[PDB]
């Protein structure tokens, strides 16, 4: 009908853990996103959580620039009351059932963006308990998920695959209470997923798990999972191709154009896992 593009599903990922911004880089970012969002980030206590809650932004303000074609100094996004980023109704938007979700955990951020389908993200990596067993780590998890979900979990030989498989499960969750909307009273024992195959290669996306929400067959979801690494799990959780895309910082800049003036207060102000011993948890 029109010259021009129609917006397909985004899938993003960033490696905001191996990310090294120079001064100049980082003060330039923060410059790049709204006010209130700046002052988010300078909360956090660690580079590494102010690096990712960073990424995330500017994934999202490219995202909509890029696809929606709204100017970045234009783009306008808000929060729910649950604190969910959300783009504002009042448009530049030809997608009515345009919707994104965000999701950080380990070395990535990623993001996931659809034009019409309802979307959630979640993003785990597998680690070793960072206090007690893993036996003990399953046992503190064990109302979560459902006899047949243990069992799965349960049916290898080593322990290692055992935890791998259970983020996995426990990513496929939350993608879909992150999808949704719930947040955090949800019954998780609610949902048990079918997970299918039961081994994933890295980099490949799958679209075979199934949802079964009180115990009927969510035949309106479906989930494709993708290892980005070899110890971070992606599911994405999608209402009625898909290979995530690792960008760098020069991707994320794109279109990105200074919103405030340079804040120099946000140098020097997070602390470095470098100078701590890692205990307990990762801190
Ligand atoms: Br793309
Ligand atoms: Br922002
Ligand atoms: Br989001
Ligand atoms: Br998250
Ligand atoms: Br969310
Ligand atoms: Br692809
Ligand atoms: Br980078
Ligand atoms: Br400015
Ligand atoms: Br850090």
């Amino acid at each position: 009908l029109y010259f021009q593009g129609h917006m397909e599903g985004v899938r993003w990922a960033f490696s905001c853990g191996t990310w090294l911004p120079s001064r100049a880089e980082w003060l330039l970012a923060v410059r790049s996103i709204q006010p209130e969002e700046k002052e988010r980030i300078g909360q956090f206590v660690f580079a590494r959580d102010a690096k990712a809650a960073m990424a995330g932004r500017l994934m999202i303000r490219k995202l909509v620039a890029e696809k929606l074609n709204i100017p970045w100094n234009h783009i306008r996004l808000q929060r729910t009351a649950k604190g969910k980023p959300v783009l504002a109704k009042d448009s530049s938007n030809p997608y009515p059932n345009f919707n994104f979700n965000i999701s950080h955990q380990g070395d990535y951020a990623v993001l996931a963006a659809e034009p019409e389908l309802q979307v959630g993200i979640d993003i785990m990596k597998t680690s070793f308990p960072g206090r007690g067993s893993i036996p003990e780590f399953f046992h503190i998890m064990k109302r979560k998920f459902t006899n047949k979900e243990w069992e799965t979990i349960r049916s290898f030989k080593d322990e290692w695959t055992q935890l791998d498989m259970f983020y996995r499960n426990w990513a496929l969750k939350e993608s879909f209470i992150k999808a949704i909307g719930v947040g955090l009273g949800f019954e998780l024992q609610r949902l048990e997923f079918d997970l299918s195959p039961l081994n994933l290669d890295i980099g490949q996306v799958y679209k075979e798990t199934r949802l079964f929400l009180d115990g009927e067959e969510e035949k309106e979801w479906a989930f494709e999972e993708s290892k980005i690494d070899e110890h971070h799990f992606v599911a994405v959780a999608l209402r009625k191709q898909r290979q995530f895309t690792i960008l760098n910082f020069n991707d994320l800049m794109s279109s990105a154009v200074p919103m405030t003036p340079e804040d120099p207060s946000f140098w020097d102000c997070f602390c470095f896992t470098e100078e701590i011993p890692i205990r307990n948890g990762t801190k």
